[PDB]
């Protein structure tokens, strides 16, 4: 309980224990090719994500077999591929003459979805590839352009195709960028015609997950659940929060899901900036709860993308993410897009390890087990009872066998302050296990009195990795039973 | 207790309580006038810092003077002058043809202290004003340039005014930059012949603070609070941790000084970068435990100068540093030398009352009593003691009359989650107040049956920020007894 | 919160610390005189209670002058006289021959309500002095005779004023002996014409408290105030718990009163005995929050009575009952008709010095505060905040002035491990407050530029007491301010 | 945590969960026979124990095979028999003519060792069958005689054999009673050379404990260990702390020993009475931490001897020392000499039911995992994880098969608030299991692919006692694995 002696005592400096946060990396056309895609996973680089908001289908299907292709060079940690899906976004019509671009000071204009002035659109009028903004959106609302660099107060609505609207700031108007609607019940389907083709795409081309952008309801992750089909059921649908309609909802949205994302991006231009600090820590401590993986994303080493040294701010929001809760980090541009991928995943890196000897595994395991425990399902009270073998005995792993990545996960939810040696004889779940935080998952094949070799598996590999020095004490899981025997 | 369900109702949205954390903000050339001063103080500045790292004595008390000036176009609230010694640094030499930059890939080269190249270096040769590295730098150490941007593995010790080296990585060399020392014991005092003007200089022209730059000792403390000689005894002196000296040592440290910032800068040149998580967090408590004000500080919305919007980090940055404890929020660059310093102070504010939404007061509170209560000096049992009385009546303020900052510093210690109105007639006190978290000083003249009046005026001007409504709840503080009359 | 380090250092041996829970006492003709009950409140003896349901006026007259009467001999401390109720109770008829003793094995008899039999009955038929039983009363209910030893299985209802019955157990029947009804809605009044007339008595006679026997309902307690009377407003209303109206009710019945008593006497006779121990602890727990003073009596050295030395369940009973929370211990029949009565409050004194050395007072005072802390009257703001200086500090002391003995008793409410010195003028309340456990009285008189007398006054009385050793530390109460100086 | 909302919440009145306490009871010559031996076992009794301090072999011999025999006409619950060592006493010489009772006021006498005056003694001299008392005794010790109710402060020492004494108080000297010297370091072996047979004699006879009386260090049970000898090593050493050497030593002791009981009786001649309530609280929590059986003894229901009814402190005793932590409750007097011994075990029993619906489950398990975790012995950590698994799911049972009695006395100090089935094979461990609280041991035989059918025996044999509902939730430990599926 003593928060201010544990902080008084943090003992800083990255010690033996591995990191044991996934760290997610978007790849861009320079990371994408083996060798780089290696140095990559070699520093820290744990999941691989595309984003689908660009890139033709040859831009994307490179990325994964050269990812697989990474793994043939050198396998190291299973590397999962995910698709982050295109939600539908607004993309404003393009500058007449090329990239001319006019210059609104604070002035009326207006903007309008006639296509007619698609490609032949500025100062005057606006397009928006949203036709129906006029019907979702209302006189008083503040529509927003690129990154938010302007607003536009709803003036009036003309027609129905027209809005009258006023520039509440200065800038340039330019072609081809994202319009953010805060505070608009849009009706966009989370997913479109060519999403459901992406996705389509992606299964078939078997990337384990899937971040859904731009979701509102429950509904949404059903629909991408169906989508993505019954050769897709073994794949995550990762919820992505980024605008209001998704966290006035949040909790019943996080019933269906199998994960949830704070899609700190656009989550930080749909709603307050200041908003987002509490707003991310409550997904967070209620996907927690859940029991459910989330994920923590966007800007986190924004600079060092230009700069090989990240901000202090940076460093100082990669550890508290985890803090909070967070079973992943990510990195957008940083690798997508930048000139230090290499550093970036390992700054991300070194600082989880030190943001992991912080947290008060004991409290907030006890905090963790006093929250509907009445329950608990049989594998979940196995989860938590293993957990506190360790505590008690100090063990320094728990090798858990499985193939749904439901044993593995809740114990995880559990956070144990060891190693969760997960042995697995399905491919899939190697792979996408590294979702939930600490866990160390390894293929093992061949094949109730044959376990005793997974878990051999699992102790030497876990001995390669020396976490386990022989005559430790370890903790296993199977059926559902509970071991806790010695190396 | 329920760190989780505290989480999971984190109820986020700026509400009706007012900043109670003091946003400290470093004035450059841009800044330094009256007008701007003013939109700086009515977006939340409290406190302005003048780095004399850089600027005449003529660049700085323009400065003061102008802060003076805001005060007398209008006082608001009353601000506080800081003197940021330009403590025992090393700059690098400049570069021939002036702004010429030579790019050292991860060559040979070789550093120099000649002066002969002073004026006249680059590529082949490099100058540093510190003449003795020579002694105590080594072959093997590492130094640092600009922001530890480029690294140097030392090769060898030519001469004694020459030293062979390797840049470790890439870059391009320009002129004057900051150089660091990770691990090489500096003989250069806390303060220098200069310092000890610029103090006497701040100290005659009615500074109240100085956060000393590069401690590394108690002594060190010892000799700025005697430089600063009998005329500042009212001042602070608030000890900047840059380096492994000041923290391998902070505790021996913080008995004596009156705050401590957490200089991240050069601390995480200094140390490694992701150390400095835990080596923030770590200071900030033990320096709460003391009792003594803390800050944060350093590229906490960096990239808010170049742009108007802050990044994700910085946001879950700004809000962070003030969970785990800071008494004051600061803004280097981006009020000295950025495009947006109204929006800076403007979005660190509105973050600063989102993340004081977030606390757990009562069991915060809990454990800082658990602390050394034995005793426990009357002020602080009264402190102590005063803030429980709100905690149960539902007080809404908590005014304590005071002249050595010591009342009210103390009640903060135990951080009340209501309003710290310090009544005073001294004007200094009333300046520097604005160091310990949530005090809003007041200043009150004339002039125990008249404290009643003092008293009144605390709550009246409590009743203009709108901080009692009449028939609320408050508790007094003063000679040690302690009220808790109704409005 | 260590429960179990701190049964495992409870390091018995009565030590220094003074006795805070005062011990009452019931008087009989051997203890009605003077010199003994000197040695009884030298001893410890604190309260005198008086049985109503036996003796003239005076009979009791008597016990008060003589009581009044070792105050005169030696003040010592003051003593409180107390009333004693004889409820609405059902007293068997007598056995013929005088103490003829017929014996019921197992077998069916007849009670009855003739006062034709009332001096001649026995072991055919057996007189009750409530004659309408018959109706309140049921075939198949359970009568209970003398301390409930006997039992009688309601066979039928002959007549109206005959009941056929069967000694459900042994035993042999005597006379003068009370009837318990498990079970049964008794139509008798809280309060009865006599009673009317006793308390009246008792108040013309200056007796401070009044333990009301057998209520059933708020209302009882109501009617027991206003039958008091304006002269009567300043005295005690100590409900007393003996049935399963009383329990099933006392929540709304202990909003209402002053203080309650586990009357456990006829309680265990009434309900099931093994109930009790719950029924006894919930009771004292529900006072505690309530604020309101409890009394735990009856049968704790029972066996003290016949002999010198007590039981080890007697020992260990008397130190539980004020671990559960209990203000004062009491002494029936082991005071008011036992040869040993001086070893009696010798033994329980003794007890209760051990057992006040084992709670935990940090912990318990916490759990305390967090119970509708909303708030929470000035005077208990007040009250509970003081305690915690002294927690802090580690105070000796807590000198609180009074008239009402209402800051005095919230204080304890809030149960300080330290001597609560209520300095008072009003000679009443110094003689009720030894109702609230820790209170330590003094009468001041004379006649705020004037309480440091009255603080002078408690800070010498408590010297005397070696409570304070000057340089020492207390926490005074007043107006409403709050104090810590030294001594 | 809530400590007063669990006792404002005791919700009273025994209610379905069964007994968990086992309920010890002494034989006299009355209760030495099958039907009587069998209406209280029916009724509760559990142990038997039979003091080695009266009886002939044949007095003794007698009472196990009618145990034995209630067994047979019979077996309900396996009972245990358990001898009680006569240990080192101190029985004074005999009045000269027979019954003569010289009666000393306060006068001065002289005890003696000389057995000249063994059957002749009385007024002017005493014997003692100690002939070292005047060794390890010492002017100003002060003596006890019979049941402590005579003093004599010890005024010389007369030659070797000779104690020059003075009554401190009055009573008549009567012929053997026992010896008590408070304060005096006796070198009397803990065991004789008679004791050494009755305890090879009780092995011999199978009695599954032994309760060595007066035991002074852990040498003395080293000592009975080896006495018992090799037949003996399956049977529980159960020490009787009783004196100071026993106290101000536990430590040592409870290392080494079995078991241990408060022998309240002699204890409260020992020290002092009022001592007890924390000595006795202190011994049982020391108890539970080391894990080791306790056991509270003497004077809980003595009343209950020559009454039906017991007393207030009895009742409200009998369930303390329940909540204290005992794991047994015995009856002395109460069955070995009393007149209602069936009430006596029917009320114990009914009060211990009650005093276990009132226990803090959660929070005490808590406390005791937090007291050195380490550790932990495998078969602990099993242990202590089995019970956190039923407070998840809610569990009913908890069956674990043993032999030791070592995984169901482990789990027993984890005191789950559901019955422990152990299942056993050897009838031996299933008779002393009684001894850790809550165990419910059956024996199964026959004869890891099997456990399933002893599993299948528990929880049957649950289902019989009602325990399990099918559908319901066990948790099962044996070879070390841990389950926990369904019924
Ligand atoms: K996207
Ligand atoms: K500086
Ligand atoms: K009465
Ligand atoms: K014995
Ligand atoms: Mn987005
Ligand atoms: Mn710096
Ligand atoms: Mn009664
Ligand atoms: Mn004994």
């Amino acid at each position: 309980m003593s928060r201010l002696e544990r902080l008084t005592s943090l003992n800083v400096v990255a010690g033996s224990d591995l990191r044991r946060t996934s760290i997610i990396g978007t790849i861009g056309p320079k990371t994408n090719n083996p060798e780089t895609l290696v140095a990559l996973r070699k520093a820290g680089l744990n999941i691989v994500r595309m984003n689908f908001s660009h890139g033709s289908y040859e831009y994307h299907k490179s990325v994964i077999d050269n990812a697989r292709k990474s793994e043939e060079l050198y396998p190291g940690r299973p590397l999962a591929i995910a698709l982050d899906t295109k939600g539908p976004e607004i993309r404003t019509g393009t500058t007449t003459n090329d990239v001319d671009y006019p210059i609104p000071p604070n002035h009326e204009m207006i903007f309008t979805t006639d296509d007619k002035y698609a490609k032949a659109c500025d100062d005057k009028i606006m397009y928006v590839d949203y036709k129906n903004i006029t019907k979702v959106i209302s006189a008083g609302r503040i529509i927003y352009v690129d990154d938010g660099v302007l607003s536009f107060q709803v003036l009036e609505v003309v027609d129905d195709k027209t809005l009258k609207v006023k520039a509440l700031n200065a800038g340039k108007i330019c072609s081809h960028k994202g319009v953010n609607l805060p505070g608009t019940d849009v009706d966009l389907p989370a997913l479109s015609e060519k999403d459901k083709e992406d996705l389509r795409f992606g299964v078939k081309n078997g990337v384990h997950m899937v971040f859904a952008s731009f979701i509102r309801t429950a509904n949404d992750v059903l629909t991408i659940r169906e989508v993505l089909g019954e050769q897709g059921k073994d794949v995550k649908i990762i919820v992505k929060i980024e605008n209001q309609q998704g966290v006035n909802n949040f909790d019943e949205i996080l019933k269906v899901t199998d994960g949830v994302m704070v899609a700190r991006g656009d989550l930080g231009i749909e709603i307050p900036a200041p908003e987002v600090l509490a707003v991310q820590k409550k997904l967070i401590a209620k996907s927690n709860l859940a029991g459910k993986p989330v994920i923590c994303a966007t800007q986190m080493l924004e600079s060092m993308t230009y700069n090989p040294r990240p901000t202090r701010a940076e460093v100082s929001d990669v550890g508290n993410a985890i803090l909070d809760g967070a079973d992943c980090v990510m990195l957008s541009g940083e690798t997508a897009k930048g000139n230090y991928p290499i550093n970036a995943v390992t700054t991300m890196a070194e600082t989880a390890v030190i943001a992991e000897q912080a947290i008060a595994y004991l409290p907030n395991y006890d905090d963790m087990r006093n929250c509907t425990p009445k329950p608990t399902s049989t594998t979940e009270t196995v989860a938590a009872s293993a957990v506190a073998a360790v505590f008690e005995q100090k063990a320094k792993a728990i090798i858990v066998l499985s193939t749904s990545g439901t044993t593995p996960r809740l114990v995880s939810k559990y956070r144990p302050n060891c190693p969760i040696i997960l042995v697995t004889r399905c491919p899939r779940a190697a792979r996408f296990s590294h979702l939930y935080r600490g866990v160390f998952p390894f293929v093992f094949e061949k094949e109730t009195d044959d376990v005793e070799a997974r878990i051999n598996f699992g102790i030497e590999k876990a001995k390669e990795f020396g976490i386990l020095k022989k005559g430790d004490t370890y903790v296993s899981i199977q059926g559902n039973t509970l071991q806790v025997s010695t190396v």
